């Protein structure tokens, strides 16, 4: 029986940025653990809370809690009687977000690997922003960069050195932003994976000539980057998801497209296996024709 194996993470653990009326979920991984039971009790301002549990696979559990009033919660994690992790977890919860200035997204806030990288953009909802406030909590102090780039935007970039759960913090004066902390997966890679020798490449994302109402059309070509998942993401400048379809031709090369509807900068930020190849994010201005 051993309860250090036991590893606990996830956004319902952390002492910051969690928000009345959110769900705040969280996984244990038990693997290794052995023999014994797993015991997990959420407590909120007003006692017991109740918790939600799924079995998600391979010793990982699943748990979400559903705070209604801010405050103090503490999630006390055990197995086989003694605590997991730094449990017991004390956890605040705040009101609700304010009004919101920035959206964040990419590619680092939900995953990366040891050694690379992990990237994502901020951008600008209006023309007022004022301070972003960025740290990241894990195993180890990643290292992070952000570069301001005049439209807008920040390219935010983290250095994760050892894998695990990383807790990414996006503050928009001195609160966590809608989201925020954005829970990050970091993996030691296999030997076959080299981000670095995957190549995009087309019309669809050059800095001129992408017109509104036509397929904007690249390739993908990660023939020699291991085995590993593609992960294309577009955006307008307004937040919205723009539709974008990917075909895997199913020799290590894809066949990426989509149709802009709005003559705005749009971004596609393109990954494999959670590390943005070369040249990503693209900055793609879509004119009238």
């Amino acid at each position: 029986c051993n309860p250090s194996a036991c590893r606990a993470v996830g956004r319902g653990l952390q002492p910051k940025g969690v928000r009345v009326k959110e769900t705040a979920d969280f996984k244990v991984y038990t693997k290794g653990a052995g023999s014994g039971e797993l015991k997990v009790t959420v407590k909120g301002p007003k006692g017991e809370e109740r918790v939600k549990q799924k079995d998600l696979g391979d010793g990982v559990y699943g748990f979400e809690y559903y705070p209604m009033v801010p405050g103090t919660y503490i999630v006390t994690i055990t197995w086989g009687g003694q605590n997991i992790g730094r449990s017991p977890f004390e956890v605040k919860v705040g009101t609700e977000c304010g009004n919101q200035k920035v959206r964040a997204w990419g590619p680092g806030l939900e995953g990366g690997v040891v050694g690379k990288s992990a990237d994502f953009v901020v951008e600008a909802i209006g023309d007022d922003v004022g301070t972003l406030g960025f740290s990241v909590e894990g195993p180890s102090q990643a290292k992070i960069e952000c570069d301001d780039k005049g439209d807008g935007s920040c390219d935010v970039r983290y250095w994760p050195q050892e894998a695990g759960e990383y807790a990414v913090h996006v503050l928009c004066n001195s609160e966590d932003i809608r989201l925020s902390p954005f829970m990050a997966d970091i993996r030691d890679a296999p030997q076959d994976f080299h981000p670095d020798r995957v190549k995009a490449r087309g019309p669809g994302l050059e800095k001129t000539g992408v017109a509104v109402n036509k397929p904007a059309e690249f390739t993908v070509d990660a023939k020699h980057g291991g085995k590993a998942p593609l992960r294309v993401q577009v955006q307008d400048n307004e937040g919205c998801p723009v539709e974008a379809l990917v075909k895997d031709n199913g020799n290590g090369t894809y066949s990426c497209s989509y149709v802009p509807r709005k003559p705005v900068k749009h971004t596609a930020m393109v990954s494999w296996g959670g590390v943005s190849i070369p040249n990503s994010p693209f900055r793609v201005n879509v004119g009238a024709g």
